[PDB]
């Protein structure tokens, strides 16, 4: 009950799709016909996705940041704004 809704909030912590959270579930109700092996696949999986979209969103940063950079920001036309420009090249 409550210890298992407490394992279910620690794993959507760390971004777990509710797939691998439900495999989770069962290995955790049924330890003795499960392995080390099983909830390792999941970990690294869940890894393997976060490093990925962490490379993606660290690409945009550096786009953003350079469009952010490069516009005056003021009361300056939008007709000359760069940022317009770079989203049209
Ligand atoms: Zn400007
Ligand atoms: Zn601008």
């Amino acid at each position: 009950d409550l210890q298992r809704l407490k394992f279910i909030r620690h794993a959507r912590q760390l971004g777990f799709s509710l797939e691998s959270i439900r495999e989770l579930l069962s290995i955790r109700i049924d330890p003795e016909h499960h392995t080390c092996q099983e909830s390792k696949g999941i970990v690294q999986e869940r890894l393997q996705e976060v490093e990925a979209r962490i490379a993606e969103l660290q690409s945009m940063q550096r786009s953003l940041q350079r469009l952010n950079d490069a516009c005056c920001g003021t009361a300056h036309s939008s007709v000359y704004c760069s940022i317009l420009e770079a989203l049209e090249q």
